């Protein structure tokens, strides 16, 4: 006659790690790391990226005209600019301050286009002829669409032009001008003329006068010639001010906007867009999990959980899975299929096995406890962004990488040695557990049992199920047995 | 006859978390987090703030005539700019790299006003007319006290004008100087004149070539002029000259200054001064505790606590409060209640109790110890064309935060399970250590308690205590009871 | 007759730290934290840095001419600055975005010098009169030798002049030019000639265009002239064309250089140049060591351990040492010591022992793998108008260095503290195994030691090890006892 305390096992062959153990078969276990992805670009609180096809943001902004398929009114929760869009600054030159621009731009969120100064603003002059081969349309040469290139009449002198706009509205509104520079005197001359030439540009809050830097340089996209692109911001109220005598390349339409309540961002990537939806979009494809790591990609935008380095975050829920009647000291027992731990007795009314109820519920408990705890203390990211920096912007760059890279360091140290260390924790308190239910076991049989170093007690009596129940329920009666007993232990 | 083995319990109901349960009750704890701050900016290091009133810190600098309450010598421990301080920037422009001016002022201790070209040095030219309304003192049209507006006498021309100044003592020179922008030709004609115009400054180790950038501006402040606004440092030994044929605003005002020992700062907050001292100041108040988290600001100057998000941050130090545990042990931890003809009562284990207070006390106090640094944010400003380093430091500083709180609050919930579990083995042993002396000699009970088979009288059951029993004496006496 | 469960001890007297207790001794320990460097500066990749001598970086750069010791072709793996070095930028004036040019340098590996503009290329002027008393060399005046300083020949005016140069390979070329302002218009007038004077350089993707800018200024380095130096990179296939009427210093010999595949640096340090190999090479000194962390310097190239304010990092990985402990053990860790007619000793458990040793080498490997990665501090300077990111940069720096340090330092203490417990637990086992096999045929003694009731040949105490006693056999002669 006998009873045993065991722990449950099962067919699992899912491993985790400790920090004393690698490789460890365990019965249950949650992966906290999420790996999968859709890679793809969906929609995010139901707004959708806007795909700048063969444009970059450049292009787009200042409307090259190959870029028409984006003019107009746009909204989106994001941007993708395809790796290799053709399509951008066509007319040499150089965007000033061009990354703040972008990352003013990844902060907006729609765009309402509209005729800052049209053409009849400017008097006495040539408002149609501002077209180059550098920036083409069906072959023939054109200009962007959000600037205007003006040239004096054939005929007459350059006379001073001037325009006016007042922002009357709550939006903030983008615009752009630039000032051209030719190669030389003679085109100078014949575009705009000679003496002094002035760009100007007034507002409340900036200021603006710059003229001609004429020099002789190579050909870019065919033309010797370049313009000093700028931008710049005029805010609710704000009027401004546009005066020039030569070498303007005026703003024409400009953009109302509104800033994001959201984060928002410019994916470099050729992913295709589709028809769906997504609460987490990462630069490398959307993410749809409750897990709470992540090692698809540091940047994105939605609710998306904590990037690392990590291929895996296993945590350990359940027991050593060890199969091999016997009791816990030889292994697992298939068996028991009930709970976690328990007995199994044997009596002249039959045999089997049992779960305790109240020590499984406990553990349960504990472990579901400390998995939510960790989701709970990680529910926090760190979130790397995509701006850019210039060829003089070395220093900064790399101290925004270094960042990155250090919070990337410590949170994936953090998760991966918690994993560990918890892991170890979880199958201590097993083997803990089951050595109470044995010691309860133990301390109430005394002499009346015998212990065979095993897990399992020998009787030295009769034990019916009532009495293994009063076992179980801690109410067992040593004295009722002991004479019983005793006889057959002499 | 018995003797059993126990632990503490009394009337506490604090509760503490653990990773594997949450609102645990504990016979004692220490709560790790300050919460709560004095709403008021006090002395540190026995130095007083500077309160800038109805100024901005430019107009402060600057010297605008509205804010002479601050004109001259002055020092302070830190800054205390209120939000809606009305007067900066009256004659409509820019200063240049003002972020960076700002926190070269959060790095100051004192400054020392003193005139470092005066009118005089400006020879053939009008240094009496260059006041605007944009800039009033009693209702009349004035002018920055620390800059000079030149402009050419109606009958003469603009002459080409020099001056120098040699730094020729230890101290720093914090100084000022702009350029004057017409909105037209026809102005700049007037005060100035027509042809190429230059603002030039030079010094050992910096130069400032500058012209007029004329444009037509709406008005601000009432005018259609601006002023490029420029700040330096002239060095101790550096000379500085200055020559210009028209549109300088001269420097006429400048500041000696010294750099703080200590970390300075700016705090734009409308709370009083009053008159106390703190050895930790944040933003939004003074803090005297001997914590070592915080969850008040993470911008302060003088010795603060580590900030966290955390709500609270409550460690035990003692044991499971169960009412199960004897509210009438009182002596120590962990313990033994004894029954005899000689009466009864409770007694701690001495050794047992102190060598785990001593763990526990180590715990926390090693607690402190590695949480004894503090990440320190600050306030430093960026223009509307640094976004990206603004968005950096933002990112940089809220990913400490979060690195810190994490750390802190699993660091309290995983101590905390430990600290348990040691009291459940402590107890666990002493019961052992009676079981395995008694033997046969007691009936255990499952109980915690032991029945003795004989007689066991104070001096008995104190060899059960100290641990020298004699099973042999007590053996025949025993045995026959059973 | 008896046996005794136990545990080994020895002649340590290393100490380490736990979360509950101080200064305990323990039999076995390893030290984690490097502490030892080599004051010199290595070879790193076998490549050589390369040493400045009394020459800044940008006395070098520019050819100031007396850095002829460095003219010319030049490779290394970081630089190597000297502190009190004299030979800069001679003539006073301003380096134009100076750092950011400091960085680039920091990222080469290899230059090779070349005359980019020759002398010939500028006509109708003098260009053998650009020399100056603030660049000597051999006590007379002179002038950086990769720049050009152009004057108008005395008789003529100063006539319009043109350079172009294509970069026809696939090395980026380093170069440089500036613009000369005099003090006065008299000299203007000297060197150049009066009017409007312009300075032009022009590329596929930079334009350039500066005039003079005539003041007065205090002498600096015997001067009150000035010069704005500025520096550039024209890619491959690009072209540079240089038009002038003026106060042109021009580009004369330029650089054709490539990027290092590896994180370079520009230390300044007074410490030798040696014929030595680094794996790791620190700022403060070279490191060759196999420990994970290290509280030599945060600045390093190579391969280094993690950097953390640490004095030590000392990890337990042996028993508390308390000769109590069995000083006679040595076999193992845990085990038994008998006594019987056939003898006594000692004989540590194998399985027990191994099992413990596993885990112990397991979690120092696991400590070491999770602390494989290291934040990389870096010297970039920052000028005086660029405080708050400098202070960004600093606050930076600092924030991982209190982090990784107070990880590496809790980490040990935490794990210190579960490697004792281990111990202890393992002990308690085997006495534990021991004492539910003999029930009463023996006595406890409370003591770690069990006295048979019977007699106890080297087969019966074999047969307690191996945990296949048998009771019954014993329980007779036991029990008369
Ligand atoms: C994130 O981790 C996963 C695995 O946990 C990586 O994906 C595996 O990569 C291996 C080796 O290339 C493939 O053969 C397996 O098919 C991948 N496993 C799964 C489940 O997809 C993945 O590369 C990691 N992500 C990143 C961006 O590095
Ligand atoms: C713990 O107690 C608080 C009240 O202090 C209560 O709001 C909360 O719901 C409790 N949590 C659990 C898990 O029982
Ligand atoms: C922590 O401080 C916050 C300040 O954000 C305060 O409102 C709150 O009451 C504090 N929490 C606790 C539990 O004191
Ligand atoms: C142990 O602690 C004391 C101070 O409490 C110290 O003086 C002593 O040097 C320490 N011993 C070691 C080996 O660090
Ligand atoms: C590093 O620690 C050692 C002791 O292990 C000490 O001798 C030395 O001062 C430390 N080095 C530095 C640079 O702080």
């Amino acid at each position: 006659d006998k009873i045993c305390i065991g722990y449950h096992a099962n067919n699992s062959t899912t491993q985790v790690d400790t920090i004393l153990e690698k490789n460890v078969t365990v019965t249950h276990s949650v992966e906290l790391l999420e790996t999968q992805k859709e890679s793809r670009f969906c929609r995010v609180l139901n707004k959708a990226p806007l795909d700048l096809g063969d444009c970059t943001t450049e292009g787009w902004i200042l409307g090259n005209p190959r870029c028409d398929k984006l003019l107009g009114d746009r909204s989106w929760s994001y941007i993708v600019e395809r790796p290799d869009a053709q399509n951008g600054i066509c007319y040499p030159g150089v965007l000033k301050e061009a990354e703040e621009l972008k990352a003013l731009i990844g902060s907006i969120d729609t765009i309402q286009r509209f005729e800052m100064f049209p053409k009849s603003t400017w008097t006495g002059v040539d408002t149609n002829s501002g077209v180059t081969s550098a920036c083409t349309y069906n072959g023939g040469s054109s200009f962007y669409r959000n600037l205007l290139w003006i040239i004096k009449i054939r005929s007459d002198p350059y006379s001073l032009i001037k325009g006016t706009y007042t922002n009357t509205g709550s939006q903030s509104i983008l615009y752009f001008w630039g000032v051209h520079h030719p190669p030389d005197d003679v085109e100078q001359a014949n575009l705009y003329g000679l003496g002094t030439r002035y760009v100007r540009m007034g507002t409340e809050s900036m200021n603006f006068a710059k003229g001609p830097e004429i020099a002789d340089r190579p050909p870019a996209n065919g033309q010797r010639g370049r313009i000093d692109y700028y931008w710049s911001v005029l805010k609710p109220g704000e009027t401004l001010n546009v005066e020039s005598n030569g070498n303007l390349i005026a703003p024409w339409y400009a953009y109302k906007f509104t800033s994001s309540r959201h984060k928002g961002a410019i994916f470099r990537s050729d992913l295709p867009i589709e028809n769906c939806d997504a609460v987490c979009q990462t630069l490398t494809g959307a993410i749809n999990t409750n897990k709470t790591f992540q090692n698809v990609s540091p940047i994105w935008i939605g609710e998306c959980p904590k990037y690392v380095k990590s291929k895996s975050l296993k945590l350990a829920t359940g027991l050593r899975n060890v199969p091999q009647i016997a009791g816990f000291i030889e292994g697992g027992w298939t068996g028991m299929v009930d709970g976690w731990y328990g007995y199994h007795h044997e009596n002249s009314q039959g045999s089997g096995y049992a779960a305790d109820k109240e020590s499984t519920q406990k553990a349960i408990d504990g472990i579901t406890n400390k998995v939510n705890s960790i989701i709970d203390k990680m529910n926090t990211q760190f979130e790397a962004v995509e701006h850019e920096f210039s060829n003089l912007e070395k220093r900064i760059s790399n101290l925004n990488k270094r960042m990155e890279d250090g919070f990337l360091d410590v949170w994936t140290y953090n998760a991966e040695l918690l994993v560990l260390l918890e892991n170890e924790r979880t199958l201590d308190m097993h083997d803990a557990n089951v050595k109470n239910l044995h010691e309860k076991v133990k301390s109430q049989l005394r002499d009346n049992a015998k212990d065979l170093g095993n897990g399992c007690f020998e009787f030295w009596h009769k034990c019916d199920n009532e009495c293994i129940n009063s076992v179980k329920n801690g109410t067992y009666n040593y004295p009722k047995y002991q004479e019983e007993s005793r006889l057959n232990r002499e």
